[PDB]
DNA sequence: TTTATTATTTTATATTATATAA
DNA sequence: TTATATAATATAAAATAATAAA
DNA sequence: TTTATTATTTTATATTATATAA
DNA sequence: TTATATAATATAAAATAATAAA
């Protein structure tokens, strides 16, 4: 259950730039009114089933065209999606534990490959907890520099 | 996910007259800062608690001063909720069975007084299954003409 | 909750590169 | 990480909500 | 989805006449 | 109809969401 930031960010978000249409769906729009022209008998779920068919079908020249107006409409809504993210509330510095865990799993990993990284963050937990508390402070004291400009920054 | 015209009407809802407190929570925060220093150990539900035995045991003509205050809270509670009901859109036209029901209810009753709504509704669904269709037709041109004054004096 | 009619909403479908859920 | 939702759309048909009274 | 710490959120509780849900 | 939710309050305390990276 998102909290009253989360909400307005996923709210905010959903402002957001929106993903771009896919290639088929192009192709589907220029021939949908042909399309309807071709058969008024079938269902509207018909007519996308033989439409579905005919996108595999298309030679690759016209084919290929609308996948990459696809391509140039996505790459399009990466630089807004990326102007937009950076633009947005920031989220609260991580705890104490995330940055240390970010730290050390460069090196757990390479020390256990087998495990996937779930289970890393298992093993990195039970390394906080035998860390000395001296270790931990110096995670526990960044974290406080860290939402300390984060509050001052912004209050 | 519900019909739009409808949909104002929910929203305009919830602005509505909202239903007063109890007589026991008037009481309350009248005397809740008292508990608390009276029990300064106990916990906010604790409290609470030590307020509703005192409020069960509380002189009866104190405490009929609270229900008869409640009881002034809840009429003008009543009268906001009449007159903004009538101020709202109106909900639409009720279906042509509705209203036979209605009109056959009390005979139907009579039959069977060993029925609940419920059951009695089934019943009724029967009789209207075989109603003759001149007599269909009279709710159903009766029911048209209501919609259709409806969307008049409420369109979308 | 029941009922029947009707006004209104959801669904059914195609495609996939990735954003997102987890 | 892996598994799943999402982005676009037309539109018949299928699903359901509205409605009253106890 | 996993981890620990930390921030945020819900709960624990009295009452009870009616309104609302079903 | 019957069965449950509601209106109001305090605010400690218990619960849970945020938080990265894969």
């Amino acid at each position: 259950k998102a909290s009253k930031r989360t909400q307005l960010r996923n709210e905010l978000i959903k402002q957001g730039p929106k993903r771009p249409t896919s290639a088929y769906f192009l192709y589907l729009q220029d021939h949908r009114s042909q399309f309807v022209k071709e058969n008024p008998t079938l269902r509207p779920a018909e007519i996308s089933k033989i439409a579905g068919e005919k996108w595999q079908n298309l030679e690759a020249d016209i084919k290929e065209k609308y996948i990459s107006e696809r391509k140039k409409l996505y790459s399009e809504y990466q630089k807004a999606k990326k102007e937009f993210d950076e633009k947005l509330p920031p989220k609260k510095p991580a705890g104490p534990f995330i940055k240390y865990a970010n730290e050390v799993r460069s090196q757990v990993f390479a020390q256990h490959p087998d495990k996937s990284q779930l289970d890393l963050m298992k093993i990195i937990g039970d390394k906080w907890q035998s860390l000395d508390q001296s270790i931990k402070d110096k995670y526990i004291q960044e974290y406080k520099k860290a939402i300390q400009e984060y509050n001052a920054r912004y209050p």
